[PDB]
């Protein structure tokens, strides 16, 4: 089997991408944030505290003839940005782009943190990291991909995120018309539960490529590119007037600037992020200070190849017995 679904930016900045997901019988379609940095499929629901729902579409398990409460199971998650959610668990039928999994754990939120309530466009998350990170207790549950992978034509999914435009998540096949050149594959460590890999270095604009190992994670659920402070300083030094602002929370730059590109290495291959992809717009409405799309990871503990980087590539998440990642230009 295969599946193919369009993923759409939630706003004009590509802050996140939403993909429609069918849950239950009859289907209830919710728009979920596919997140290769986490491993829970959780949704706003009829059980979510009413004051914490503000415009999201909810899953109502009592209206699904295939829903079954997973007795005794609870979940609770905290994300790298400080947000969180928790609740109970059903199993139900879940379909993405024509690919159907029966008995998928659907984690129904009883509580969500304010950042989720305040984003009416995201009805939940669909985790695509390794199932070892799934938070369901006392019996950990499998991700949608893990449940589907034996049925897929090939045990892969691909992320083809758009810049200011829709893109595609495919399951079970590699669309050879969706990228240019060849896909360069690179090793993955699953020791932390992430799609963790080592970039071979970087360049700023038309500058020389610096060969240096940068360990980080491919994370569709993180908006920006978080890299070591040395690399980030080298980038922003090429933008007149850019500076790190402690009060704003990162590098800002004059909105009048033209940003240079940023290149990252995948083996001997090179992925070029155009400068425009690094512009996240005014820090507040009407400001002439703009927020940068490349930021320091120093306060995180891990480098994160988020959407800024991934949207410049066609990305293969190869879930073979020994997983690997593939990157192509497009």
């Amino acid at each position: 089997s295969t599946g193919s679904a369009t993923t759409t930016p939630i706003d004009s900045l590509d802050d996140a991408y939403i993909t429609p997901v069918q849950i239950g019988t009859p289907a209830q379609t919710l728009n979920l944030d596919f997140d290769t940095g986490s491993s829970d499929l959780w949704v706003f629901s009829s059980e979510t505290t009413a004051s914490e729902v503000d415009g999201q579409t909810i899953y109502t398990p009592s209206k699904s003839t295939t829903a079954k409460l997973l007795s005794g199971a609870t979940w609770s998650i905290s994300y790298g940005d400080g947000s969180s959610s928790s609740g109970d668990v059903y199993t139900d039928t879940v379909s993405v782009g024509g690919l159907t999994v029966t008995g998928q754990a659907v984690e129904s939120a009883k509580k969500v943190s304010s950042s989720f309530t305040e984003d009416s466009t995201i009805d939940g998350l669909l985790g695509l990291a390794f199932s070892t990170l799934n938070t369901v207790s006392p019996t950990q549950q499998k991700t949608f991909f893990d449940n589907a992978k034996a049925s897929l034509d090939s045990p892969v999914f691909t992320a083809d995120l758009g810049y200011h435009a829709p893109g595609t998540y495919n399951f079970g096949f590699i669309d050879t018309t969706a990228y240019t050149g060849s896909i360069t594959y690179t090793a993955v460590s699953t020791k932390q539960g992430f799609w963790e890999w080592t970039s071979t270095g970087y360049a700023v604009g038309s500058g020389t490529f610096k060969s240096t190992s940068i360990d980080g994670i491919a994370d569709t659920g993180t908006t920006l590119l978080y890299l070591p402070a040395t690399v980030v300083s080298a980038y922003w030094a090429q933008v007149s007037g850019a500076k790190s602002s402690s009060s704003v929370g990162g590098y800002v730059f004059p909105c009048s600037a033209t940003l240079p590109s940023f290149t990252f290495g995948v083996g001997s291959a090179r992925i070029v992020i155009p400068g425009d992809y690094i512009d996240f717009g005014p820090i507040s409405t009407g400001s002439s200070s703009c927020f940068g799309g490349i930021q320091s990871s120093a306060g995180i503990g891990i480098n994160i190849f988020g959407d800024v980087a991934l949207k410049a590539a066609f990305v293969v998440f190869n879930g073979a017995t020994t997983p690997t990642l593939g990157f192509a230009s497009k």
